[PDB]
């Protein structure tokens, strides 16, 4: 499947793809204002995810920090980001169907339209500015704004029973953006597209 991932942002991200445990392509490249990078990820990818990273330095071997989404303080991520991460998730081709989601349960960070390029479903986005609303507990310092299970650790926030319901920090996510997962529970937002469908990601889409 190709991924286009676009930078509208009137700022600098870097752009990150991992399943968790890998790498999808390169993994992780610098998008200034107006680019665009191709990937291409493996049909029948379970559990992958993109996103934006801000404020990052890196040197000449790709290690470096990033003030939001960092992933081991790698260039290229081969593992998963810190929050806050506004995520662009994805199963490809499971039964035939592909699986698109954006989420905030890891917090939200840059605002985000995930779309396909192809026929047969629709896209969705989360464009609200969440991190100029956001509570003041969790606010992140080096910008975003948190989940409450990253900030507090709770069963509750956490969802860590398998049994939690939305909280006063959940439904802030979720008035702002209704179509993003807010907590582990949420009915879901989940979009079905057709198995081996392309895609594009895009930052500040408004």
């Amino acid at each position: 499947a190709t991924f286009e991932i676009v930078n509208r942002c009137s700022y600098t991200v870097w752009a990150a793809a991992s399943k968790g445990d890998a790498a999808l392509d390169a993994g992780g490249r610098q998008l200034n204002s107006g680019e665009s990078w191709t990937i291409n990820v493996e049909p029948g990818t379970n559990g992958g995810k993109i996103w934006a990273r801000t404020d990052c330095y890196f040197d000449d071997s790709g290690s470096g920090i990033c003030k939001t989404g960092d992933c081991g303080g790698l260039l290229r991520c081969k593992r998963f980001g810190r929050p806050p991460t506004t995520l662009a998730e994805f199963s490809l081709n499971q039964y035939g169907k592909d699986y698109i989601d954006i989420s905030n349960i890891k917090g939200f960070n840059v605002p985000m339209d995930f779309s396909p390029t192809t026929r047969g479903c629709r896209g969705v986005r989360c464009a609200a500015d969440i991190v100029g609303q956001c509570p003041a507990k969790l606010k992140a310092p080096g910008g975003g704004c948190n989940d409450a299970c990253t900030v507090f650790q709770t069963s509750e926030y956490c969802c860590t029973t398998g049994k939690c319901g939305p909280t006063e920090y959940s439904r802030f996510f979720k008035r702002l953006c209704p179509d993003a997962f807010s907590y582990v529970l949420d009915k879901p937002t989940t979009v079905t597209c057709p198995g081996s469908s392309n895609y594009r990601v895009t930052f500040c889409p408004t």
